[PDB]
């Protein structure tokens, strides 16, 4: 519902913390085309060669993906090359960050430990065999390690957190310039159209709301990571497909191959083998094609995650719903299995009241407009106040400016404007 | 052309409304792999099985697309879960929205009705047969319904429009805070560097320009939707491909299959059938691969559409050419066949004049800089004015600030600065 | 390191120019499916036909890519349809642009000439044969020209540069409004939270830092374009794959085809040919699939490049690290082989000092907060100054506002606030 002469203004607010989860990378894997199709079989390999460079081209396609996975990770996390550490003082004006910062007693935060025990991991079996020996045991299917291990990533997130708390966003665009945390917040409030005194006067309340919100995150995650689990599940499916297809005949007398090389005459075996090669090759092509498309989807997500790091963590965003719902104040990154988790801190208006309003005020024949905020009435008196928080002030010449006259504006009301000068000169 | 001592400033402006069309989704379809390849043929099915899980993997790929289509739609439209309705008063200060709001006498707006009669729709034939019976008649090719029907989508767009008009952007980031429409506009003007008095003084003109612009949209659309039609046409092609390939022999004696099962001996038929299976299977793979790539393109468009909803409709954008050409004021969404249409309202400078300018003014040995706007000369007198609209004001101590001295600045000119105090004390 | 009572403020700054390179398009190519598979062979063509419309569908897929390549180019470059030229005066207040502007004595800039001699170019051989004759010589593989030639692109970049220098960003959102360059910069400084006097007082230094930075770009590029070279290299690989596969037997007696048509009996040749057709067809499908995926990657890059043009060149960005590291002032586009190069001009804080700070000042029982900037102490006196550049000013009633009282704020310090009125009345 709405009207043409009344406005609603929040008289209170709350602080909310929301969680956004993005995938960044996937397990780096590859397939040895020849070993997969022709498992330690000289005759098969000789028959595979006549088909040209199919295996070379497919090996290249998969290699490109494996490399991309490291590129994605470093672009998201390794944005700041200087490593920063937090002080032992732990005095941020009542703001308790003990749940997001690394625990000295792996050096990860409490929240990160929760995340790393929610994602559930062929790959297990490969890890157990541990590399040529494994490659043979798993029919050409191998698993590659990342360049950046979990510990290295944790160090990057730690540096970002230490930076954000100590020097705000300045370290993300130049030298790290230390500032008291309570002050850092004041400017984040200004950035959302709220004056500084609101923070300083309500600092205790704000710190309490913030600390409570963080505790809620723990309960929310404990009782969420489907987006990251789904990536793992899809990859498990793709690998299971390749393994199962090795048991298919596709018109052959046997998927074994060795039962074709033996028993059958040379040329007879060759026909049956060429058949198996064709079927296994197209099975591999199907796998590769889907991996390329899926990889592209992840790349797009990694690019978004990198963007959010720059705009949500290393600065303050003015883009609606980009860094969480409500008005963006700040963000804190956390590491996660093959991904990144953002904790977005936002300002949300709470309890509003209805006031009578007017576009402009007529004083001495001239129309006065507010420099900022709106004109409102409590039923007997008119006040000027900021839009995002009810804080009524006397309407004075230092709160308004003059333009045109009282005969032009439609929604013009008669009132007085206080002049903070003459009354103390007379 | 340009110079080093002169500036051009707009003395008038116009309001423009532009239309941007994005695809969000495509018809949800799927293919029953076995039915397509082996149409009610026991012998064929038995020969298909030996090829492994190809059909399972392909069915999964297509299913994933069909699901994604609903995900895309709800992300774009279902951003606000609270449904809002407009009042019967229809008083928005002279702004006529009767062409964008739903018509009580399907509950769609006039403009939406135009859009829904411009897109032209295998699919027609399927709709006519209406589900197993149809699946058999169409050789395994089926069509699935959306979770959100056109009526439900219209309700979401209606809620967004009611919200935008009544509470501006506040409902997109918290509680809906009612405000007079004319005032809402004032703040949208501030957001583009234009003062409030410009709107209130020219409210009648602005409303007329706006209303005229909307009427032009009707003529533009009536006399546009190629982006949405192209998506339909591409999908029609892909389905036609699958159907036509069922008439190909690919070396077989016949594409009929039944003419192979009969006449030929058991093993003879089996060879001819295995051939048909291979050709039909690779034809299906070709279709699926292209559908996956095309689907990715749509997803990317849906993500952009969702972003625009949040940044153009539920707020005011500061990104150049993101929400139309010119300075962004506001946007209004409209529904469309498998897509979304945005009407972008922008401010455009009209008629500029040339003025002589100067970086700073020297008064009593000190250099005065403008707090905002520029210093300009009309040939005899110097004035200070805002950049996006010519509105010359007297240069006073309340319009400028002092820094350094007259011997530092290169483009320094001699003039007087009026002090709005002493003249009324003496 | 950080503390709860001290702040660091830059006392100097530098100007940096960084280079960002994006791909926009790739060489437009296509393959004549029939000619590739059946090179001037009637018998082969007749055997190809029985396989249905595979070639038609593949030809369409490749055609779609070739068309997209022109769409990508025009979206990035042809954003402004009006062509602008620079004056012969070349007076921009000490800013030397002679290295980015076109050289009258191809009409390209010095920097562009460097870029166009760094990218290294099957395609060479095709250019040498120069169209049916070539298509036959190269087995159905052809090369298509762009709609926009290098000269036309250079004209678009020239217009953008002339526009940016003469009318700033206004031409990107309406009529081109001339402004002195030195003034244009002043507003770009305001956009990053720095006052105007900083530019005008240090204009000479700033121009020198800028001019030096540009010279560094020449040395950087001369001593970089791997992103663009990689695109070329990948395409060369894809084409080499197709050519090499024409020498594969895939079980055939010969890849020659003519040695199959001859020697062998009609039905014997037909079997061997059907085999070759199947292998060549799947080789072509592999090529096409990878081209579609790669093309999508380029499209995404072109979309980003187009976005940067609008937000970095035709305006000033507030997005962190979107238009280079540091605080964005402006950008200048340069053309490049199948891509675009952006020179990003950014402001970077240099040498900071430590000061003692305080949230608010207590005067006569009331708490005074800064209208802008921070309160700092040099050890004996308190001052108020802007955050991004140390410039200490006397704390006065015109620099602060009053809210609440001295008993509410925690970090409250006792000091005096100067009233710029009474002292000259008494
Ligand atoms: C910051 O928050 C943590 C977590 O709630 C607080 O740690 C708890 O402190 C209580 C009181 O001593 C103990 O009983 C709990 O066992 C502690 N929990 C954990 C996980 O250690 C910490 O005291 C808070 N610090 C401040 C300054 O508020
Ligand atoms: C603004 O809302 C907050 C709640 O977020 C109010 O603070 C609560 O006040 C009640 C008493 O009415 C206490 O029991 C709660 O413990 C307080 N919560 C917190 C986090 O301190 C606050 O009083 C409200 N202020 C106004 C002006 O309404
Ligand atoms: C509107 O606000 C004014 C100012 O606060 C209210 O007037 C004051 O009311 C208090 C009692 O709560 C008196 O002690 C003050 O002396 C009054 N000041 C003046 C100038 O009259 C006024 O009552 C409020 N109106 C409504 C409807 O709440
Ligand atoms: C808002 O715009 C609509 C559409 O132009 C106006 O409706 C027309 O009003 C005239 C005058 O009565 C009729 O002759 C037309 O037939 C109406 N057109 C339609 C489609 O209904 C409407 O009157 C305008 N309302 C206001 C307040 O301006
Ligand atoms: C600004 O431009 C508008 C046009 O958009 C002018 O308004 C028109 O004025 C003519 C008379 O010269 C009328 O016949 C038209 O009907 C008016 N159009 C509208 C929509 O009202 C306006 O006068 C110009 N103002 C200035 C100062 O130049
Ligand atoms: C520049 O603007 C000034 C102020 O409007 C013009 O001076 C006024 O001109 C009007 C006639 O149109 C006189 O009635 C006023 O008394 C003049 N005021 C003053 C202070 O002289 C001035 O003529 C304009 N200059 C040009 C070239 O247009
Ligand atoms: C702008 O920069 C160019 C490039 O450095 C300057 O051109 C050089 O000028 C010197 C001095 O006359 C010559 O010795 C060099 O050979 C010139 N280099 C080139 C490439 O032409 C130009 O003089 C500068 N102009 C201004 C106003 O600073
Ligand atoms: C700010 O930094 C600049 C360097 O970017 C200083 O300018 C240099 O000053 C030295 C003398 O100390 C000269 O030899 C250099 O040639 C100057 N460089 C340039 C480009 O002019 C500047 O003096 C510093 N200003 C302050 C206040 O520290
Ligand atoms: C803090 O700044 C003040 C103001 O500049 C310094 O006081 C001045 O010092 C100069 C000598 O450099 C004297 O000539 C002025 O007369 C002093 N002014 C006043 C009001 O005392 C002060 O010394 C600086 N403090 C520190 C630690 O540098
Ligand atoms: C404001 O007025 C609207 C419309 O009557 C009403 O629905 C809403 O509850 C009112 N809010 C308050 C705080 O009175
Ligand atoms: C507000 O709307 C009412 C009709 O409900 C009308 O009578 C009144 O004049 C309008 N007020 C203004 C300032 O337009
Ligand atoms: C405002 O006061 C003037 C007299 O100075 C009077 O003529 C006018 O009608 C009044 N307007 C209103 C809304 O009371
Ligand atoms: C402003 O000056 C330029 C350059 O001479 C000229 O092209 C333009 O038409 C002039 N505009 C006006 C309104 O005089
Ligand atoms: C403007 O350019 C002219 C040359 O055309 C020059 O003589 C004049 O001094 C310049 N003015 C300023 C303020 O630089
Ligand atoms: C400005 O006035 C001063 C005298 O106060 C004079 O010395 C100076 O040359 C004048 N500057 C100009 C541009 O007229
Ligand atoms: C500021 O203080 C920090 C912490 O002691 C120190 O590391 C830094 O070097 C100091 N900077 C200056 C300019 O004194
Ligand atoms: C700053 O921190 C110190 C502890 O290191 C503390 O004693 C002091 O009171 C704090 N100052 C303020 C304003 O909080
Ligand atoms: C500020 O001055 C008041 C007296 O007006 C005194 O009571 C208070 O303690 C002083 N505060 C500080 C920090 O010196």
């Amino acid at each position: 519902a709405c009207s043409n002469n009344s406005i609603a203004i929040p008289t209170n607010f709350t602080i909310s913390v929301t969680t956004e989860i993005l995938p960044v990378s996937m397990t780096k894997t590859s397939v040895d085309c020849t070993m997969y199709i022709c498992g330690d079989s000289t005759e098969c390999s000789n028959l595979l060669l006549q088909y040209g460079s199919f295996c070379t081209q497919l090996n290249r396609a998969l290699t490109g993906i494996a490399v991309e996975q490291d590129k994605n990770t470093q672009e998201v996390f390794a944005q700041v090359k200087q490593i920063y550490k937090t002080p032992p003082i732990k005095d941020f004006g009542g703001f308790n960050f003990s749940q997001i910062l690394p625990d000295p007693s792996s050096k990860r935060s409490f929240i990160e430990d929760l995340l790393f025990n929610k994602v559930t991991l062929f790959i297990k079996q490969y890890g157990d065999c541990l590399d040529l020996i494994c490659a043979q045991k798993f029919n050409g299917l191998t698993v590659l390690p990342p360049l950046l291990t979990d510990e290295m990533i944790a160090q990057y997130t730690s540096a970002l957190l230490a930076g954000t708390i100590c020097s705000g966003w300045t370290f993300g665009a130049g030298p790290a310039l230390q500032i008291p945390f309570p002050m850092q917040m004041a400017y984040r409030f200004n950035g959302i159209g709220v004056t500084q005194n609101v923070l300083y006067e309500n600092q205790k309340l704000i710190a309490n709301q913030f600390n409570s919100a963080i505790g809620k995150i723990q309960d929310s995650l404990s009782s969420a990571l489907g987006k990251l689990q789904d990536v793992v599940n899809q990859n498990a499916q793709a690998l299971n497909f390749l393994v199962k297809q090795l048991s298919s005949n596709c018109g052959a007398i046997s998927s074994v191959l060795n039962d074709i090389l033996s028993r059958l005459d040379k040329p007879e075996a060759e026909v049956q083998i060429d058949r198996l090669i064709t079927c296994r090759l197209q099975s591999l092509q199907t796998y590769v094609t889907q991996q390329l498309i899926r990889a592209a989807e992840i790349r797009a997500s990694a690019n978004l995650a990198a963007t959010k790091m720059s705009e949500c963590v290393l600065g303050q965003s003015k883009r609606v719903d980009f860094c969480g719902k409500g008005y963006h104040l700040m963000s804190f990154p956390q590491s996660a299995p093959h991904g990144v988790v953002f904790l977005h801190v936002t300002y949300v208006p709470a309890q509003e009241k209805n006031f009578t309003t007017a576009p402009a005020i007529c004083h001495d024949g001239k129309a006065h407009f507010p420099r900022e905020g709106v004109f409102v009435s409590n039923g007997t008196h008119w006040f000027v106040t900021q839009r995002n928080f009810y804080e009524p002030q006397i309407i004075t010449t230092d709160n308004t400016f003059v333009s045109g006259n009282c005969d032009v504006v439609i929604g013009i009301v008669n009132n007085t404007v206080y002049d903070p000068l003459q009354p103390e000169l007379d």
